């Protein structure tokens, strides 16, 4: 946990709004609840208009209408202003220029009154064109997806926004909306101020059919983006995993496993004495425990794998197996991703010599003198499995 005020989002929130506005004169009301859930960075609001009929189109007041339910992921998590200046919370406040027409400019504050996060909004419109597309309701009811821009003010112990919105116009044109915005805190406590990121934003305007009274019902999904977490050997072995369909593969293997007599018979040989002196001999190795320890402070989790370590079937045997997964394999991308992570991956690259080094092509050697391991590939080969021409294939990646 980065911040205080970010254990409040764990779960749902009610959530309440609360909006007085003045747009050249028109006067208006506006409530709305709903909750937001930031965990999965949604939320849901509806809007009624409490004073009779709203004089501007609903999708203007969207942007108005709690950027606290962001998601953050666990990277960006010191970056949340919003979350970290609850419960006190913070004032918002925007001017949004409507090209070729009026302007709005907002106060708003966010924060918990008891359970519920509270926005309470003071909106002042001017300028606005009588027959324009906000007086004329030309809107469509309707929004589209946004990127929003932040940057720490450290001047104001706040943060610098801005962005464009685009609203869609009956006649098939389009609305630019131009919003500026800052926020600070309520509080005197300390908040998490940011390195430049965004907030991806997605919207859609829906209306309740059984609601007669006019009204807005809103679903936001916000996501916060736009720094790049630090990477390790955990995310290239995600990122050959990826290409991978693991789903199948688990599930041949567990066929063969259960309708397979040879390989049933491999599988108790991997619990018998003679390959436990294998295992015993390896682990023995301080060369492999130097790798294993190269491993773990490069992000793998590798002695937690090995000690934890114990009909789609078109074939059979080992072979079969063996045949089976390859033949879901994408070997020419696998190996084409292996290319570029020794250029693009530096933990990658690392890993790469550390296995060509002759401290761990040394623990290759003292396998390969074990006559116990010998002893193993003849009892593949004579299976049909072909091991020498595995192997090569396997000395030539390297
Ligand atoms: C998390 C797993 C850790 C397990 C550690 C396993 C210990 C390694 C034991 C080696 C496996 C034997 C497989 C035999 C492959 C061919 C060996 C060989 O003679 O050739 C080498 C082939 O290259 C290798 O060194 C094989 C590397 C084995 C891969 C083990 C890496 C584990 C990856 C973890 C992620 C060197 O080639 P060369 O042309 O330079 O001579
Ligand atoms: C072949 C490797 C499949 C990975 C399954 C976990
Ligand atoms: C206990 C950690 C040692 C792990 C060694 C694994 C050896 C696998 C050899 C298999 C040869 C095909
Ligand atoms: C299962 C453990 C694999 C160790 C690496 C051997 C590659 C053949
Ligand atoms: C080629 C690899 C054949 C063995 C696949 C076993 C996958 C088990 C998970
Ligand atoms: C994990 C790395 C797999 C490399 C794939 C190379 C295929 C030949
Ligand atoms: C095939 C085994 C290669 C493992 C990837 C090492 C980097
Ligand atoms: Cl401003
Ligand atoms: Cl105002």
């Amino acid at each position: 946990h980065m911040s205080k005020g970010e254990e409040l989002f764990t779960g749902v929130v009610p959530i309440l709004v609360e909006l007085d506005g003045d747009v050249n004169g028109h006067k208006f009301s506006v409530s709305g609840e709903g909750e937001g859930d930031a965990t999965y960075g949604k939320l849901t609001l509806k809007f009624i208009c409490t004073t009779g009929k709203l004089p501007v189109p609903w999708p203007t007041l969207v942007t108005t209408f709690v950027q606290c339910f962001a998601r953050y992921p666990d990277h960006m998590k010191q970056h949340d202003f919003f979350k970290s200046a609850m419960p006190e919370g913070y004032v918002q406040e925007r001017t949004i220029f409507f090209k070729d027409d009026g302007n709005y400019k907002t106060r708003a504050e966010v924060k918990f009154e008891g359970d519920t996060l509270v926005n309470r909004i003071e909106l002042k419109g001017i300028d606005f064109k009588e027959d324009g597309n906000i007086l004329g309701h030309k809107l469509e009811y309707n929004y589209n997806s946004h990127n929003v821009y932040i940057m720490a003010d450290k001047q104001k112990n706040g943060i610098k926004v801005n962005f464009k919105i685009r609203h869609n116009i009956e006649d098939g044109s389009v609305q630019l909306a131009d919003h500026y915005q800052q926020n600070t805190p309520i509080g005197d406590g300390p908040v998490l101020l940011p390195d430049n990121h965004y907030l991806s934003t997605q919207s859609a305007l829906s209306k309740d059919p059984n609601e007669k009274r006019d009204h807005m019902v809103l679903l936001e999904f916000v996501t916060a983006a736009g720094i790049a977490a630090a990477r390790n050997l955990q995310d290239d072995l995600q990122d050959f995993l990826a290409l991978i369909p693991v789903d199948q593969i688990i599930a041949i293997a567990t066929d063969y496993l259960a309708n397979d007599a040879e390989v049933q018979a491999a599988v108790a040989y991997l619990q018998s004495d003679e390959f436990e002196t294998i295992v015993v001999a390896l682990d023995a190795l301080p060369e492999l425990q130097n790798f294993l320890n190269f491993l773990e402070a490069n992000g793998l989790n590798a002695i937690d794998f090995l000690n934890g370590i114990h009909h789609i079937r078109r074939g059979v045997g080992i072979t079969g197996l063996i045949d089976d997964v390859l033949a879901i394999l994408p070997i020419e991308d696998l190996k084409a991703l292996f290319n570029e992570k020794l250029e693009t991956s530096p933990d990658f690259l690392a890993l790469y010599n550390a296995i060509r080094s002759p401290e761990f092509q040394s623990i290759v050697q003292t396998l390969n003198a074990m006559p116990e391991y010998q002893n193993l590939l003849q009892k593949l080969r004579e299976k049909g499995v072909d091991v020498d021409k595995i192997i090569e294939l396997i000395r030539a990646l390297f």
